[PDB]
DNA sequence: CGCGAACGCG
DNA sequence: CGCGAACGCG
């Protein structure tokens, strides 16, 4: 498999897990950050990553874009699929702010389709994803 | 730590 | 028994 530069890349910035979550979509071959989320008080990383490619599917299918979504993260990328985020995460007064976004995502999935297709980044084979808050 | 994948009680 | 409940990464 090779790589899809013309593409988008997301990725998580975590302050801990679960702890701060932000996240960042990026062109795949410029760098050009494209969309960010400011930092949610408290998340899961599995749920900013989920996060950040419901939010690529949005922004992608808002610009009517064929590029493809790549993320780090297999644990998101199936919850995408499934149409549902499988996470552990207790619902509180704190956890409320991830959990509305993350109700949201789930969703926005439920009553879209979108042509995106969702590809597994390999860091093994290609690096660091463009993403990365290093 | 959180995930998906791989014992004990009825 | 046997059906649920309870390691390997990143
Ligand atoms: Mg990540």
């Amino acid at each position: 498999e090779e790589i899809i530069w013309e593409s988008l890349s997301v990725d998580v910035g975590s302050q801990g897990n679960p702890g701060i979550v932000e996240y960042k979509g990026v062109d795949t071959k410029t760098g050009e950050v494209l969309f960010e989320r400011e930092p949610i008080p408290i998340g899961t990383n599995n749920m900013g990553e989920f996060l950040a490619i419901v939010h690529g599917l949005r922004y992608l299918k808002e610009r009517n874009s064929r590029k493809p979504i790549y993320s780090n993260s297999q644990t998101a990328i199936k919850w995408v699929k499934d149409k549902k985020a499988k996470s552990t995460l207790v619902r509180n007064e704190e956890t409320a702010l991830i959990w509305k976004l993350v109700d949201e995502a789930e969703e926005w999935l439920n009553t879209h389709t979108y042509e995106t297709p969702i590809l597994k980044w390999q860091t093994d084979k290609w690096g660091e994803i463009k993403a990365d808050y290093g």
